């Protein structure tokens, strides 16, 4: 049977990343949340992001663009953590763009085959395939990196450049984007927090 994971299972381990535009004194979260529903019986992990850009990219000189939504997402450094699966944005499917750039990251944009007019909230799902038991997710290695682009559907922000601001007073990691990305936030997992791990 199932567990529903949140951000907030994964506190111990991992990292949120925010986004400062020109500005790292003004950090934003574009992340209203991510939710995994972990079934013991298959494996599957069921991953639901609520992207949020729609404050970032307040401007209203952008109403009349045709945006671009794209969901990074590195399963390499678990091996027991597939590719994702069915990768889908509102519902509708996904091109992947794969690392144009040489920096090593492994891992993938999967980026939506429409657009939409303006910048709105937006839900990208998708699956991975867990070979492990419930006891192995102390281990679950998953980083996921949501962006916006204005016009261009060929885009990769891995989180791979970056730097450091405080959001609530912290210091939080933020990340620069490798082009023309925007609005760029998201999680990386490493490890479901000792306490939310489930029965098995």
């Amino acid at each position: 049977t199932k567990t529903t994971f949140t951000i907030s299972d994964f506190s111990n381990g991992g990292t949120q990343y925010y986004w400062a535009g020109g500005n790292a004194n003004n950090l934003k979260n574009p992340i209203s949340s991510i939710s995994a529903v972990y079934d013991s019986a298959t494996g599957k992990i069921s991953w639901t992001v609520e992207y949020d850009p729609t404050t970032i990219l307040k401007s209203p000189a952008l109403k009349t663009l045709k945006t671009y939504t794209g969901i990074y997402i590195d399963t390499s450094s678990d091996s027991k953590l597939s590719t994702p699966t069915n990768v889908l944005i509102d519902g509708a499917a996904t091109n992947p763009v794969t690392n144009f750039y040489g920096n090593g990251s492994k891992g993938i944009e999967y980026v939506s085959k429409g657009t939409t007019k303006g910048v709105t909230k937006h839900t990208i799902t998708f699956d991975t395939a867990f070979s492990g038991r419930a006891n192995d997710l102390a281990d679950l290695e998953i980083k996921m990196l949501a962006a916006t682009t204005l016009s261009d559907p060929h885009f990769y922000e891995d989180g791979s450049k970056g730097n450091y601001g405080r959001y609530n007073g912290q210091t939080a990691p933020y990340v620069i984007a490798n082009d023309s990305g925007t609005a760029i936030g998201g999680y990386q997992v490493s490890g479901v927090n000792a306490d939310s791990i489930p029965s098995d």
